[PDB]
């Protein structure tokens, strides 16, 4: 029936099943660096009333609650046998006694958790305005409860969006992406980036009619799965100068030459977008997270450490050039130096292996690589 697994300061129970998408209640042992890396985040922005909108076993919430700052975490799942599950979890992980009722639980001890039954849109609907920071992980797509969820936050809160919809955001299913995210996708050496910055753009765009606009803490992909941290702004000049941060790509398959096109709309033909071309992250932050995370018993420090360095010291300029696809048309460290030396920017980037991300034009990337 149930297995005990830890994981961070969390003891929780999971079902025990063939795969992950078998269990009555679903549990993702990798996403365990998803996890950590919010943890992480929220030991920084200190948000005071969280929400972990689709909880499934309860594991998020439960880590909020155990490894960060806030005070008051709400728990949710519309589905009867993770409520169940949530609530048994939490039990195991705080003392104290549950005043439970009808599909609703509250423990009030030195950490306040609300154990909810619910839909989501439902919940999020009735506690309009209400919460600092919001976790979205859902199963695929957050399209679903992405405006609810807007509306639900803060005008200042910060809003935790995951997409695991991978096929749509990459451009293996340009019609999906169109119909969910309203944009054109692109795919090849870049789709982890541009699929990036798709998410970010759509969550600005969707913003922007509450007379708010978006500052990205933190955005980037890993393990097929695209994370997007974003700060809200009060104010119709901060949606109107989000808007202005959108922009569309060119691209020639043939070279791996890329465009930028800032703009709400493009003017030239095989545009791809919109996306945001803004920045990827809040670099004062994200090197207290390193910072932190050192400082911290996450579940795969090792991983979360490399992945928040790797972004640390990363550019933040649109896409990048992969070595690998423009060779098939040396090393990276070598090829990065010998970049360096002509007094170009260039860095390796979390979204390649290969890929290096530098002010240098595609021309002169080029020149030097046959250098
Ligand atoms: N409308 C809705 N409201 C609340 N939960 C929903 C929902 N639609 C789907 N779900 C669900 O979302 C799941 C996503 S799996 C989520 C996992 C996670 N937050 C973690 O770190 O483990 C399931 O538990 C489930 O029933």
């Amino acid at each position: 029936e149930l297995i005990e697994v830890q994981e961070g300061k969390a003891k929780i129970l999971i079902p025990k099943a063939e795969s992950i998408y078998d269990s009555p209640v679903f549990y993702n042992p990798r996403m365990a660096l998803n996890r950590d890396i919010v943890v992480v985040l929220l030991n920084i922005l200190n948000p005071k009333i969280v929400l972990d909108a689709l909880s499934a076993t309860g594991i998020r919430g439960i880590r909020f609650a155990l490894e960060t700052p806030a005070e008051e975490v709400w728990l949710n799942d519309i589905s009867e046998d993770a409520y169940e599950l949530m609530k048994r979890n939490v039990m195991l992980n705080f003392d104290g006694e549950l005043r439970e009722s009808k599909g609703r639980a509250i423990l009030k001890g030195e950490k306040t958790i609300v154990i909810n039954h619910d839909d989501a849109n439902r919940l999020m609907a009735e506690r309009h305005r209400y919460f600092h920071f919001i976790d979205l992980d859902p199963f695929g797509s957050p399209m679903e409860f992405l405006d609810t969820a807007l509306r639900s936050a803060k005008r200042r809160g910060i809003l935790g969006v995951t997409a695991t919809d991978g096929a749509p955001l990459c451009g293996a299913h340009p019609r999906a992406c169109l119909r969910k995210y309203l944009a054109v996708p692109l795919r090849g050496e870049l789709c982890h980036e541009v699929g990036t910055r798709i998410l970010v753009g759509v969550i600005a765009r969707y913003a922007a009619k509450y007379d708010l606009g978006i500052d990205v803490i933190l955005a980037y992909y890993k393990d097929h799965y695209f994370r997007a941290f974003v700060k809200l702004k009060d104010g119709a000049r901060k949606g109107d100068e989000t808007l202005e941060k959108l922009g569309y790509i060119y691209f020639d398959d043939k070279t791996g030459k890329f465009e930028l096109e800032q703009g709400f709309l493009p003017t030239r033909p095989n545009a791809y977008g919109p996306v945001w071309l803004g920045p990827l992250k809040d670099e004062k932050i994200v090197s207290k997270m390193v910072k932190e995370a050192e400082s911290l018993s996450l579940a795969r420090k090792k991983q979360a450490l490399k992945l928040l360095k790797m972004i640390d010291q990363e550019l933040d300029i649109p896409l990048f050039y992969d070595t690998h696809a423009i060779g098939r048309r040396k090393k990276v460290e070598e090829i990065i130096s010998a970049l360096r030396e002509q007094g170009y920017e260039a860095t390796r980037t979390h979204f390649s292996p290969t890929g290096i991300k530098t002010s240098a034009p595609y021309e002169v990337f080029i020149e030097t690589i046959k250098r």
